[PDB]
């Protein structure tokens, strides 16, 4: 399962989503060193471009197998091949916008396969998102919580703003290894520290460059106990 | 063009928690009288681990009785028809989104769902099925630059005595261009939909709907 | 019983909204089995208040509603000992409202006394920046709960330029009345239309009338 | 800034849970700049409590924070006429709490007022049948905000059973006095680790003790 990601690795990507009801499919091609916790993705829209939503708010629809796990905190995702794992989320906006995606990861030729399906609604016509007035997301932490075998995810992020100021969204995770988790470890809680950003962009967001360092850790902090 | 008796057909696609399934319906009834029932097969994905309770809502904005003063935007739309997307969040942390085509095709009104439901608590009544129903409930549409947008408090019965709380937002938008619509005021919707009918685990469900616009009748 | 068809109301209320305090009190009348009532509102302290009066109007009396035939009125039946509600509303834009009353009755005369605390009100939104036009119409559902009722509402207020500002509304109704001595309703609905009536000296002086009127879901079934 | 290697504090609390009126006070000492305190609190009205006393746990100190140097500390800044803080705590059950808090800075020691107010807790979840085991250590990430701070933290009791029941906090920081007498900070982060110490009569008595870190974001960037 360890033996089996490997320094480099692969990613291919299908997805299928509808925003305010534009239905839209995008693929991607991407590469990371999964240990070292970095990756990079050429995304492309194959149909329903351009989209008339800031891209942004799709950014992390696009890996947690390229997570840095330092030893002796349980690699979850990792440790799931090579069945793989599956996330559900919803993303929260603080103006009512909310999106909700599955995602399925799977392993084939060492090459990684993620379909993703996904749903947003209610974003509103005047803001934000609709208006394509995002520059981009901050970094983030999450927390991932143990849970019937599976980890929940809490993560509050934020959407930067043209003029300054943010768009807040809470994000929401389940995450489900496919092996059965009686030949899994569990970690307990621990936090996925982030910093996902954009480094390239053309034809009206229908092609884009991503780059995202995830690096897990316990928390650090002395106890009293 | 919507008569006094219609036919429906549905497709269906969907996920709850990881658990992917498909489900479609024939259904019958008077538009004008705001009523209809639906007879509801799971087709693929079936038994499903969650309370099909959940989907009732997903299974009909032609079938409401709207009186003579206060415009009905749905019968209006046609024949180019309407589309709905709609968010649901119980109280539990459950969250379904949910798109919605409604069109007329050879005399028949066709339906089709795509949705999309996460976090719903394992323990969790939807969950551990341990629903009975929802109960009546009245919805408030508010027009919006030429839409309408629905909001709804409703709330599903329990095994053994409580209810599941669950907030509806939804937004209905007609096909047709504006111009060709008198759009309603604020306006409210009251509803009783009702299990007739189940058999096979939740496999096959038979759901009447009854459903009267308003305008608010209090005094000013 | 001890509600007349006629009935005034006295009440005191002390709120921090942002951070800024300020108290208000009413004198009111109504009609109890009409369903109908009019206070005269004063800001006493605190005013002019920096945020919209709107988000206060339901602060201001749940033994004024037509409850029809056969539907038990848990608040007009939790005499002499009267009852509590306690309340949030969240705003589609972050705004926050906690709230707590207490109802009796002294001399025939119904006494409310509020407590209020409203946070995270966005600087630049329609409650801060004051462009509200009162509420809209509503429908309050109340369901049966452990000896209390439990309302659930969404609302919204209108807005200068024609749109609306969503709320929230979870509340739960206690009787000081031990529960076995009242008839609990079922599930049920109030509809309302609260308005403001007049106003006076940059909103510290409002008068608001409501009508509400319980049902049961009038609709055939099976 | 006047804030010294060593700090005390007390506090005066009063707040309503569900209708149920109460007050405490906390006497208090810590070191602000290695960001650590103990906190001595006292039920003194309405004990014992129908409800859980971790739902009040953060009730109780923004100054001891550890910021390192380059990270402006708007809360040692914003002294001798000092700050406030604004929070709601939306708990995934349905309890809502509001809180507002006055910091102050009166003769060689700090003092703070708390009035909080807590609805629709609800009578069968883990707060009023007292199932909760503390809370989870946390990051609460900063953004300013017109002079101001605005922290986002989700949070997390640690249940009886296993499980766990959050809580999505958010608050505004705000200094009595005005900019520029003050640098603001970027966006950032502060790691907690809130832990009960010692515990007494049904939850009358009760010791805290925070360690708080802040910090940027620590990780490449490839702009």
């Amino acid at each position: 399962g360890e033996e089996l990601i490997k320094e480099n690795m692969h990613s291919k990507l299908y997805l299928e989503g509808s925003v305010n009801g534009h239905q839209f499919k995008c693929t991607h091609e991407g590469e990371g060193k999964p240990y070292e916790g970095t990756q990079t993705n050429r995304i492309k829209v194959v149909e329903g471009g351009p989209l008339p939503f800031a891209f942004d708010i799709l950014a992390t629809m696009f890996s947690k197998t390229f997570i840095k796990y330092p030893k002796g905190l349980p690699d979850y995702f990792k440790q799931s091949f090579p069945e793989g794992f599956t996330w559900e989320r919803v993303m929260v906006f603080e103006d009512g916008g909310v999106l909700t995606a599955t995602q399925d990861t799977s392993l084939q030729d060492g090459c990684l396969i993620y379909n993703v399906k996904l749903r947003g609604v209610n974003f509103p016509a005047n803001g934000p998102v609709m208006q394509k007035k995002t520059l981009g997301w901050e970094p983030s932490t999450e927390t991932l919580y143990p849970a019937d075998g599976g980890l929940e995810g809490r993560c509050d992020k934020a959407l930067k703003l043209v003029g300054g100021g943010h768009l807040h969204c809470n994000f929401k995770t389940t995450y489900r290894s496919k092996k059965p988790a009686t030949n899994l470890k569990m970690p307990g809680v621990h936090y996925v520290d982030r910093r996902l950003e954009r480094i390239k962009e053309a034809d009206n967001e229908t092609y884009v460059e991503q780059h995202e360092v995830a690096v897990a850790r316990y928390c650090d902090l002395p106890s009293k106990l």
